[PDB]
DNA sequence: AAGGGCGCCTATAAAAGGGGGTGGGGGCGCGTTCGTCCTCAGTCGCGATCGAACACTCGAGCCGAGCAGAC
């Protein structure tokens, strides 16, 4: 979660693209929501 | 047409300061990069509130025993 917050939005966007997260969540690009979704996907 | 007589230049050294040059060096200014500080956002921890479960107390019902009445 510390390194996930240290992802600095842009690389988290590329990671969400890599996992196969749908483009709506990538599109809103809220940082906190993005990092919560990528933490959830790394839990999944 | 011919017959005569003299300063210009050139050269040498030396000083003075200007005229007459573009080239090099130094200084200043501007721009870019890096570092530091501040602000914002996110995450984690703690506290408070709400809900659920368990325990205790009270009330009600049922059963048993005793007493009284009748045969």
């Amino acid at each position: 979660d510390a390194d996930l917050r240290r992802l600095s939005l842009k690389n988290a966007k590329q990671l969400l693209r890599k996992f196969g997260v749908p483009e709506e969540e990538i599109k809103k690009l809220s940082r906190w929501e993005v990092i919560d979704v990528v933490r959830t996907m790394s839990t999944e």
